[PDB]
């Protein structure tokens, strides 16, 4: 019922390049800063989800050399994708996120006797996040999972206060959306509502992981081209939680004590986690990828002449440290300055793309209405994404038929 | 005497896809939650196993295109397990476990001095635990082992069994404690974590399943563990068999009372990658290990899978209380860990001509299976993970994630 | 000289599968307990040597099938080893051990000054050793090497070789030395080779010996790394010297021990790093002796402590309403679970003149016993009769089948 | 437009070996020493740039045996790289860098406070800097880039004191500059005015990053022959910074506290990176590459008859410690000993020519002129680099013939 591109989309000999050039943005790695309407300094993270939204000229409006390839009456043309390096720019390292006030109470490792915690107890801890790599492409927005505030099944009132009941979220994964942490995928604005159980750069944040299997059980494919991913972490250090345990241990698993003991220490744990090493054999990109075959059924083809590139990168999150002097005086004063944070990403998009032809029977107009209709409707044979915010990356008038002038180009012609 | 299924199974070139489509579960790490009859909220824990028992439409009264295929009368069939890819679906991620009153004593790293054990010493410690991952795939459920409270053939020690079992949906891993009966060695209920101390933790017994005839339970496995001593305590309590005078001599000017020596270990399943995982990833069972060469008899198959590199546990925080200050008494804090699955299969129909031999050689080994074919079900008191993928096989290979990689390979 | 076996060992195509089952040992892993005369417990610990006297029925006594094969007189038949797993049956993990007053001062790594040390410091400190695998084969015990023993000072030092037996350690991250001689106040090292002696196989030798009867093949893993460093109490038995101090003043008068300590750590533990649970063709061994079972036997040394995992076992004394520690007693356990499974071929071996003169030397009671005392009854092993247990049908069983599709 | 070197120029069987012998420099690891005008003792640090200018001998008049080779009527000769082999003479090691007075407030891995920040609360903290190997071969000397203090875009003053605007800098790699540490590419002269965030040897300096996606972009490819590179580091420690929060966190990140709690603790935080372990089996030098195929269009053409090699390696970084004796007494008192730092470098450069001759046309004449017209003007068919400071290695009177007397020679004739 569903077939491969294969079947109805001809392949052409004509390939193009196409480059984002430097790509630059620069700002906090926590928060926004907005003084007191609009947003001043954006929040650039190393664990933000980075989802280009390439944009390609329409080849049916190209000024192709020679107008002989196709009929424009029942053929129309298409790009599809052949080759990809997503160029990374900085130095690798490490960067770090905390709280001032995080829900810290006691070091789990190895002590106890010895509570009880009282009104206020939160802590200042910063510590490093679990290192994550990740790139997809399609012609289609990638969708992420997460745990959010689920109902109460609309119905009745009962005991207030208690836990939230979990429900798993799909949903499209934006330029800016935070990736896991080591926390899990979840919405922290709902489920952890006091604010100071995960670091502020995700305390009020969203963190959202890819729903791989729903991506790839997808019957056209065209959220997965392909993709590629590197996740690891460890657990560094051992904490509790204070506040009042929602859920407690029952007696059948404990013998109550007494000579002290009457009081149970809380079991809520926490866990930070660590990235540990970041290495360049370890790296994804600055590297290319040829497009043989694809996942899915599309096989790579790029319909509406778009392409949605997705890249989380932690390898490169350090945070640099900015300190200006408020008054000059001959001795060193820690109220004459001021620290900041300051985070960058630099991005150098390639794309190498190759000419595609579609004869149109009435077999194909009536498979491609299906799928989507304003593929036949652009054609001439709005936009629901524009609700959705990405790094829009404009390609028209940046394609180019001479491939060896360009990096990739080069590298093309020499291989696959 | 025995013999491969390749002698007497005649394969075919029908082959067919199943999914079982997303699967979740979600509760409470440690324990399960009910008040005050019946549970309400399921332990769900990374360190637990997930036995699916996979039921498979009868091909014997299957909807198939052209009954051509065999004769009913002499020919029945059955399917065969060649591809598999066991989907996982959550963030890599490490959970830890603890005991608020676990017999933690002294950190036995660099100190002892050490003044005498009181009456109660317990604390609060958390760990993680040993990291593990591991798939089987059989016609019948996977055999465990484990060490239970031995017969004596006042309260000396126990004597020690090493005790084989069905391991069932919910089954403990074993942790970096052992492979033991915590309910019934361990007595005061505070020797090791609370997720475990209550319940057993059995380990796969690897040599016995391969050592069976048949072979019915391990057409395959693999695995991953790994784990460290993370830190060095002892135990609080009396020591049940003292440290000989041969081994030492004894001190006077204070250390005349020796400190106990029941030491306990703490693991830790360190770092955990993407590199090093065994899922999400298809397996063709091309040649099997033991006899039953991939023969789902029954119309049945069992899928057992241990992963805590998915293990995280999410902290849930609701507000009793909305005031402009923050304080603890007005938030209640909760636990709660979430597994997902997407199970993939693609079997290959076959044929089995019955002669007299054939009825014979299939009499032994399990009747049953001529009995249904005709030509209560003891493993009900067990409890699995139930995958229902009757009305769920379907002949269009090219539709499907795994189907599309059988393909293009094998 | 000496040949290999192929030149005068013809063989046969008639192969057997045999098989020990599963095989346990459960004990305490510090030290065996006897009340008050011989042992109620023994010490089964991660860290010994598990040396298998593997038992063969005489194939010249064997009910095989057919007496074709060979002629009484003049041939003799032996069993030659073409397949080998050694089955390994528990969880992977690391045990601990120590000692209640280990000769631990100071933390030696940054703190020193002022001292200083009384009568009594020992420290009541545990820790994981050194982390070894190995396995042997052979139709010889393997040899194993380690350090032996005016008045007061250091003792001279020779190192031994000897015998593996079952049950004696392997070495820890201490040395291969006898702690039961060198070490006299029992507090160096933990109490579970405080008083035995660890012992290391002597490699070099049992394969530069003519025969080799000793090694048919070996593997080995070991891994450690320094975790602490430590230094002892007491006197110091040998001064340093003052070329190499600048003698202090202002409280640096009296010179701090300089007798450094270590506690090893055998790191992580991995089923990639695992050597067992997998066959072994010997399709050609290292020494002349190409796999055959001189005398119908055959030794497997065995050391695995990525499984030492030692269980704690709590029983309750009384039981009330609360928690007292005086009313349970803790107890230590540790287990070991092995699977032998062995695949021989059937030799025999035509006798002429010279045959029967190079046979001769090397060992006469092959000839002897052929009809053509045991010297190691001193020694003790872990006994395996494989007599009874020989069986034809190699696709009946794991090893068999892995054996038909291979080699 | 811009084509490949095959296209015009001819290769021989003429091929040379030079060698540099052994090259040494031995200074400071953390500042250059000058009493009271010019420089006594050398900066010497594992974390500078090696840029190697190699000069070669003019081919054009060279002493060779034969002028047969070529047509002085209309042919011209280059020298091109064939082999390469960066030798280092020093035993493995890891040094460490500090400052007296860190600006390191609080350990915030499990510890609050407790305030509040007082005048002067720096500590004299050493640590060891991210691990990185790296070499590239040009006829060019490479670009780094760099973050430096951005112009407000001169316009309009506004408040006063606050955080520098940010820019990246694109410039040229000196011998001597200092590479990426763990604390980002970036000018720590301007953008960090108390001295007190960084360790001494690099908080009055510019720590450069190779700008590998620009050099790779470039047309004729006169900067990358190839090149190698190894990074690794993790966070081992993580601090907080003293003095004013230059940027608060928002309340919609925190819930305030009422007492004990009400001054929100600095989010300002530090991270000590670790180069880990340095092994034999991750070296990229003392070992031979042959340069068989160039990343851009000049494959290995010696242009102007120089050759720059730029060379990065922080895994012989260990600093000696010398100790001289001011009075000689019968006891030990620290004021009687002098303590000094010292560290060393030592190199052996390895280089094998092939000698190639270029047909001067009307096109090639023409196709030479741009890219640069000196090619054409030296030929006889100031130097900008003068202001730029490298290591000069002459190979002139170095050049011999006989390959098999060497050890890289050796290796050439059995090999490739």
């Amino acid at each position: 019922k569903v077939v491969a591109t294969d079947a109805y989309v001809t392949r052409t000999n004509i390939f193009y390049h196409a480059s984002s050039s430097r790509l630059l943005a620069v700002g906090h790695p926590y928060f926004s800063i907005k003084r007191a309407n609009k947003t001043v300094v954006p929040k650039v993270s190393g664990y933000q989800y980075r989802v280009f939204k390439v944009v390609l000229p329409d080849p049916n409006k190209f000024a192709l050399p020679d107008s002989s390839l196709f009929d424009p009456t029942t053929q129309r043309l298409v790009w599809a994708c052949t080759g990809l390096e997503v160029g990374r720019g900085q130095p690798l390292g490490v960067g770090v996120s905390g709280h001032p006030f995080l829900n810290k109470y006691d070091d789990v490792e190895n002590s106890g006797s010895g509570g009880n915690p009282g009104q206020d107890n939160r802590v200042n801890v910063g510590m490093d996040y679990k290192q994550t790599q990740l790139c997809m492409v399609g012609c289609a927005p990638p969708l992420g999972e997460h745990w959010g505030k689920g109902k109460q099944c609309t119905n009745t009132p009962v005991q207030a206060g208690d836990c939230p009941p979990l429900e798993l979220i799909t949903s499209v994964i934006q330029d800016g959306d935070m990736v896991d942490t080591g926390f899990g995928a979840m919405n922290f604005a709902d489920l952890q509502t006091n604010k100071s159980d995960v670091p502020i750069d995700i305390c009020g944040t969203t963190c959202k992981y890819p729903d791989y299997l729903q991506m790839a059980a997808d019957p056209y494919g065209d959220r997965l081209f392909f993709f590629l991913r590197k996740e690891q972490m460890f657990a560094r250090h051992f904490f509790n939680r204070a506040g009042e345990v929602g859920e407690p241990v029952p007696d059948t698993l404990i013998i109550k004590g007494s000579g002290n003991r009457t009081s149970v220490g809380s079991s809520i744990y926490v866990n930070t986690p660590s990235g540990s090493l970041v290495s360049s054999e370890a790296q994804l990109f600055n590297k290319p990828y040829w497009l043989q075959k694809a996942q899915g059924h599309n096989n790579g083809i790029c319909w509406g002449n778009q392409l949605f590139v997705t890249v989380v990168d932690t390898t490169r999150s350090t945070n640099m440290t900015l300190c200006a002097s408020v008054t000059t005086s001959s001795t060193y004063t820690n109220s004459d300055y001021k620290e900041y944070m300051r985070h960058v990403e630099e991005y150098d998009l390639q794309f190498i793309f190759q000419l595609c032809s579609i004869t149109l029977s009435a077999e194909v107009v009536a498979y491609i209405h299906t799928m989507n209709p304003s593929v036949l409707e652009d054609w001439n044979f709005p936009d629901p994404y524009k609700n959705l915010s990405f790094w829009e990356v404009n390609l028209k008038e940046k394609f180019s038929s001479e491939l060896d002038q360009y990096p990739l180009g080069r590298k093309f012609l020499l291989q696959s």
